[PDB]
């Protein structure tokens, strides 16, 4: 339990390379240094922006050891922590980096079987952080990393983005993540379109509670829109549950050029047991 | 099966760094780069110092197969290859080295916990290899790579090393690999001296004859000694297989201290479960 987050000193680690920001804090590419070591560790160092005191720090570890606990193939761990003047947060680097990113530079050699396995991958995730009683609270095709291609994880969770939030939490239960989690779909099938592109934030919930729902993403079929408007009722319980997302979009990737409708679909497709095995030995040694 | 060994071009991977070389190749830290995407992942690649042709590759293949077959956690797996006119050979790279480079370099920071743990995990390994029916036939502390220093792996089996090989090599079995494994032991408990320092190999079969063996390093105790001296008795069979090797050295590691006399030993130690986690995690997600 208290053994799943390691607590760092500043003098183990190195910030190298930034990778990106967002509105909490600022995430590094970074190496750890194990004491009387050589070898410099490649990990992922979040810094936020916000500086911290010694009692605010009882709140962070609380939570910090929860997200450390995770065990699930579809979710990040928390691995470390290192309290200065402002936190930094360790976990795994995923040199793909988030799901939103790598659709929107793959646009053109991404497949119905690849969108709907990750569709799958992170339904399992959240139904994983369902069994778990964690709520994400920021669902996005952001804070979905890429471990390999074919393995996508859930980042950032147990924690505004008002464009991803359920009517009711512009409440946060596991039925909001529904929500959020069929915007993070909508945003893989449209390659990375934003969500609501141009309308202001403050006017989101005004049009949500008219009827207006993101528009059917052109490469869908309405198998595929049926499920995405399910989860954006108004009624949170009348949203479909994590277990059946998994069930419904795994029945469709055995079929997926039934279910999505992509140019070129026949030449993109899946690597070879040949090539996913060599992904996983050298990246991903993790069961699934 | 062929599956298990990814055949790469040329162009989805750059040697970017030399790391070391052996009688046989030049080992690289590497870059794979996948076909359409913009990462850059690290591997090992080692590129053989002598040029091939299309039919030695068919030998070359029909071995790199089984070594690409291997599922253990103490045990090196051979992921890739690209058959250039020197053929390079793909595996995970290792930050932390061969154990025999690393302890030589930890040689006054570590326990008797970790010397004996690693004499475990490296008679596991070899006894998957005999379960598989694998000769390793250069088996040395060189060969014994460093994941994490919790976790090492057994490299470069199935391929002269006169000074570790046995008397009846100087024929390959899997006893011949026990003694091989004795070297090995000795290599660790004297923190990387070179066995039969100054004695030409021209004449270790010789003094093999007459008696001699390696000295008892000076931090074992006579149960660990008398272990090392039954991997070089000269009839194989009396030898002990690796099966046993690993119940005796576990037996020991449940009480190091008792069977490896090192000084500050109360000192140097094993990682709290706090730090195993976080080494995992972050670079050694194997089961164990
Ligand atoms: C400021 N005033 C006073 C103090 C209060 C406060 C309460 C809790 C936190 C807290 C604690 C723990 C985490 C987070 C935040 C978080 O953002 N975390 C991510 C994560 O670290 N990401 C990464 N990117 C790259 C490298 S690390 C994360 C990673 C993961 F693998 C799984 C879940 C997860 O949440 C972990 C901070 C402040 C707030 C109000
Ligand atoms: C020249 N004339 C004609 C041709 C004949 C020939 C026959 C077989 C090979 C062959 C095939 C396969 C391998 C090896 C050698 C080998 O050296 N291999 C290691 C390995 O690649 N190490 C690494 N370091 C860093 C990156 S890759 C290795 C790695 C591992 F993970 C597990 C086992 C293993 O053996 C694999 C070459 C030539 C010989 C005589
Ligand atoms: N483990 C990781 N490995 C590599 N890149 C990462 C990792 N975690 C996050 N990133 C990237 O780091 C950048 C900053 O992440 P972050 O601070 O979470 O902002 P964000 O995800 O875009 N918005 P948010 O997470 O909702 O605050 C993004 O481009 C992420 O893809
Ligand atoms: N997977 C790996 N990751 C990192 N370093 C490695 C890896 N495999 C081998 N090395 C290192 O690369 C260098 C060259 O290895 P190698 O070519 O096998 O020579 P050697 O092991 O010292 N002698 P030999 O293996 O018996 O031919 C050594 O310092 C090894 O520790
Ligand atoms: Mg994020
Ligand atoms: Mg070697």
């Amino acid at each position: 339990n208290q053994a799943l987050l390691r607590i760092l000193k500043e003098t183990e680690f190195k910030k190298i390379k930034v990778l990106g920001s967002g509105a909490f804090g600022t995430v590094y590419k970074g190496l750890w240094i194990p004491e009387g070591e050589k070898v410099k560790i490649p990990v992922a160092i979040k810094e936020l922006r916000e500086a911290t005191s010694p009692k605010a720090n009882k709140e962070i570890l609380d939570e910090a050891y929860v997200m450390a606990s995770v065990d699930n193939p579809h979710v990040c761990r928390l691995l470390g922590i290192c309290l200065t003047s402002t936190v930094q947060l360790i976990t795994q680097l995923m040199p793909f980096g988030c799901l939103l990113d790598y659709v929107r530079e793959h646009k053109d050699n991404i497949g119905s079987q690849y969108l709907l396995n990750w569709c799958v991958q992170i339904a399992k995730g959240m139904n994983y952080l369902e069994d778990r009683r964690l709520v994400h609270r920021d669902l996005a095709a952001r804070n979905v990393l890429v471990k390999t291609p074919q393995h996508v994880k859930i980042t950032d969770f147990g924690r505004v983005p008002i464009k991803w939030m359920a009517l009711e939490s512009i409440i946060y239960t596991h039925q909001s993540d529904v929500w959020s989690y069929g915007v993070t779909v909508w945003e893989l099938m449209t390659f990375g379109s934003k969500p609501y592109d141009g309308i202001p934030a403050s006017e989101i919930s005004s049009i949500l509670e008219k009827g207006e729902r993101l528009p059917q993403p052109p490469i869908c079929t309405i198998d595929v829109y049926m499920i995405m408007r399910k989860c954006w009722m108004i009624d949170a319980d009348s949203r479909p549950k994590f277990r059946e997302l998994i069930i419904e979009f795994s029945k469709m990737a055995r079929d997926p050029q039934r279910y999505l409708v992509i140019q070129g679909d026949e030449r993109m497709h899946l690597p070879s047991p040949t090539d996913s095995n060599f992904y996983r030995a050298l990246m991903d040694e993790e069961d699934m």
